[PDB]
């Protein structure tokens, strides 16, 4: 009779099987949303605020909630009489945590709770059965298993209407990021809008880019963020997986003839895949010790080191700029990912990835639990069998990514005025040029925190000889 659908993620009225399947034999439906840096917590507020404005247009309402889902839920179910509850599955070990709990609670309470599978392409559970209990722990063998596995006009709540009191607005709101206890005098407007209006937008320039000016390499270009950039959406649930892969596949086919697209056209959808199946099981999956697909690590604790990292003062532009951009936007490319995460881990510093993560936790808008755990773990060769015998050159790389040093006076600008020849490695430059460019490196800037050179050397020896060596 009286129904909830509960947002965590999913926070999109299309592809929302739950929702749907809860609509069914039911009179009333409220939508509920149960409540580290600014930028996530600005796009979480704007995908709540735009499910709002789009349930306001099917005459319903979000309903967001203050507190701890097990002590809110008991006393929603009394008032509101509810004996079903749904949920979009959650795959994530803490996740399941909570969803057990609840579940408990609402078993208690006469209701009934219904989970479908939409974060995901698959059921990561059936992904884990095909390889005999356990998570596929590289890349090439998950993409086996699922090889073997698989082959919006509309108004969702059309079926159910929502009661609404006349102070909704007061006690259910969004709350503003003010309110949240933030600072917003340094805030312009975002550079990555939050909600499923938004993602929808994308989702088709998206699809347009790929069938129209493309069929793709890298540029400096490419380290900007793109208005056709999908992956926070896809983070949040604000764009369904599902229909990116369908779309995705179909304009392949229209545009390429058959053709049994490359692994390279889902990589995007299917990596995300493989650290959640990856995850799911593991509740130890974002720590080093007793983690049991960690390889155990000799990490240095080096607070100020991880501060200078965390703050883009390493004095690598190259590195900084990375992590400014990440700082002030909440995004960077993936191969900008690889390169300040080689640094702090097995590259330059020594630092553990687990210290990394947390701050990617904190700035980085398309990182959750799993998929943040799982790249860091990655990049420092701490799992998935990857390759530690090169290090990424925290001069080389950025100098050919983007050649002209654009990139660097963009988010560095006390470094704009040097030329491109010493803007990757501005202690090189002669103190003229410092002058000329009114940057004193040790002064304006830092001086590099490290010798890259023999930091590398000795790092990739001392990854090496880890393990026996033959
Ligand atoms: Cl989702």
């Amino acid at each position: 009779v009286n129904a909830v659908h509960w947002f965590r993620k999913g926070l999109r009225l299309h592809d929302n099987p739950a929702l749907k399947e809860c609509i069914q034999g039911a009179d009333t439906i409220r939508c509920v949303y149960i409540l580290v840096g600014i930028n996530r917590w600005r796009f979480l507020l704007q995908c709540l605020e735009d499910l709002d404005a789009n349930l306001r247009k099917l005459n319903s309402r979000l309903f967001v909630i203050r507190g701890q889902p097990a002590d809110v839920f008991p006393r929603l179910f009394k008032e509101w009489n509810i004996t079903k509850l749904s949920i979009e599955y959650d795959s994530e070990p803490f996740g399941k945590e909570r969803d057990a709990a609840i579940k408990k609670l609402a078993t208690e309470a006469g209701v009934e709770v219904i989970v479908r599978i939409s974060h995901t392409l698959y059921d990561l559970d059936k992904i884990i059965e095909l390889n005999g209990g356990q998570p596929p722990l590289t890349y090439k063998r998950f993409q086996t298993l699922v090889s073997k596995m698989e082959p919006i006009t509309s108004d969702v709540i059309g079926k159910c209407m929502t009661p609404l009191s006349d102070d909704h607005d007061e006690k259910y709101g969004v709350p503003s990021l003010e309110e949240l206890g933030f600072d917003t005098d340094g805030l312009s407007s975002a550079v990555w809008p939050g909600g499923e209006t938004e993602a929808l937008t994308r989702l088709e320039r998206h699809l347009e880019r790929k069938a129209w000016v493309a069929n793709p390499r890298m540029n400096a270009n490419s380290l900007l963020a793109s208005p056709t950039g999908l992956s926070p959406y896809l983070r949040f649930g604000c764009l369904s997986c599902r229909l990116f892969y369908f779309k995705l596949t179909d304009l392949y086919k229209k545009v390429k003839k058959n053709s049994s697209p490359p692994l390279s056209l889902y990589g995007q959808l299917l990596w995300r895949e493989f650290f959640y199946t990856a995850a799911t099981n593991n509740p130890r999956f974002d720590k080093m010790e007793g983690n049991p697909i960690c390889v155990q690590i000799p990490w240095d604790k080096n607070p100020e080191a991880l501060a200078k990292w965390a703050e883009g003062r390493t004095g690598f532009p190259w590195i900084d700029a990375i992590m400014t951009q990440l700082r002030q936007e909440g995004w960077i490319h993936h191969l900008a990912r690889h390169a300040v995460a080689c640094f702090l881990t097995r590259g330059d510093l020594w630092i553990s990835w687990e210290e990394g993560m947390k701050v990617f936790e904190e700035l980085l808008l398309d990182a959750d639990w799993s998929i943040n755990a799982g790249s860091w773990m990655w990049l420092s060769c701490s799992s998935f069998f990857q390759q530690f015998f090169h290090c990424y050159c925290p001069v080389g790389f950025g100098r050919r990514t983007d050649p002209n040093g654009d990139y660097i006076r963009r988010y560095l600008p006390v470094l704009r005025g040097f030329p491109a020849k010493y803007i990757y490695d501005p202690w090189n430059a002669p103190e003229g040029i410092q002058k000329v460019a009114k940057c004193l490196i040790g002064v304006n800037y830092p001086k590099p925190m490290v010798n890259h050179a023999e930091a590398s050397r000795l790092n990739i020896e001392r990854m090496k000889q880890i393990y026996q060596q033959l």
